[PDB]
């Protein structure tokens, strides 16, 4: 079903300090590998007045490494697919609310992304477009309430050195009855590749990794 | 001056939703491969009426294992060490502040600890008992105004299933300059090896890694 090569086409509507905009992007990936690249054109409110970086996340966790012994939420969901809602809650109280939708026709997963940014501070590094890159990152996983939570504590590299936090939480829903792993982690790097000086095209790429602890446990437990 | 095998003494003055303690512990530990063990006794305030697991991370960063390539900035602290303070945010409105100094006496560190909690729901899984265990974790570092702090998304393992989560922020400050690490990781794993059934007596145990990325850039 779910191949060692696959596409994605995502499409992107949203809003940030107001500012309308949508976002069409084209791209593939390794399921398996957990790796993923695609080039993302900005169709309307260009130049983007805000960092692109607010936006990278939001362009589908069916991308990650799973090791056997790792039940996989996602690759399980299809063809049915699956569903999130994530809250991104920074430091400075810039807050953006998404939802995306999962589905999939042949080989091509279709991502449909409702993007809503509110509160940013004019002087602050999201609207002076003051970010190198997300680093790196470790999401701790879990069940609650018969669904697949995944929370993280996100930094963004800043020009002029220093990080500007963000808070992520996000609900993962499964379309169809899955089997459930037990709390574990995935870990992310998130990079543009390229782009032109204003954004309008961007090749964006992702390679995330789901793993246990690598510390041995010293008590038995069932 | 920070060997292979190292000692740790324990002193933490708490109160948790108005219940006064005082625990006294001995461990040792390897502060390069990121282990240690200590023996924690309830001197004043037995038997307790909380979950003893609140208090397990309170009981030193020095035992993690950095790899060369990471600065150090436990380990550079010393002789003169360093101080931490720590703000656990439970989910259900439960809060905890902790501070912590650690000197070096010899071989031996001290590890002096000041606990607080508050605001624990009464009929809640900290004040009822019902914690089973931390998850193992992953706590994320950078320096901001100059010290290191640490974020970890913790969550505490329940009897008859799920978690209760708890965000952990911690601000560790050095006692002299050191060199200061680029943003990484340390993940960690905490466990109660051995109790009796009051918590009166304790044998705890964690091991801790530091790392950068498994994950290789694409960038330069």
């Amino acid at each position: 079903l779910i191949k060692e090569d696959m596409r994605v086409k995502v499409h992107m509507e949203g809003n940030v300090n107001g500012h309308a905009f949508v976002i069409e992007g084209e791209g593939k990936g390794k399921p398996y590998e957990g790796t993923q690249t695609a080039n993302l054109t900005v169709k309307e409110g260009a130049p983007l007045p805000f960092s692109y970086d607010i936006l990278t996340t939001a362009v589908n966790r069916v991308f990650t490494k799973y090791p056997e012994d790792i039940p996989d939420y996602f690759k399980q969901s299809f063809p049915e697919g699956y569903s999130w809602e994530r809250t991104m809650t920074f430091e400075d109280k810039g807050i953006c609310t998404i939802r995306s939708d999962i589905s999939l026709e042949g080989d091509c997963f279709f991502q449909n992304v409702r993007f809503k940014g509110t509160n940013f501070p004019p002087n602050g590094p999201v609207m002076q477009k003051k970010t190198l890159k997300w680093e790196p990152s470790t999401e701790k996983l879990h069940v609650r309430d018969g669904l697949l939570v995944g929370n993280i504590n996100m930094a963004l590299l800043l020009e002029g050195g220093g990080h500007y936090l963000c808070d992520f939480k996000t609900t993962y829903k499964a379309k169809k009855v899955v089997q459930l792993p037990d709390a574990h982690f995935v870990d992310h790097r998130i990079e543009i590749l390229g782009n032109d000086s204003d954004y309008n095209k961007v090749k964006l790429y992702e390679h995330a990794v789901a793993r246990y602890s690598p510390l041995p446990s010293q008590v038995w437990h069932h």
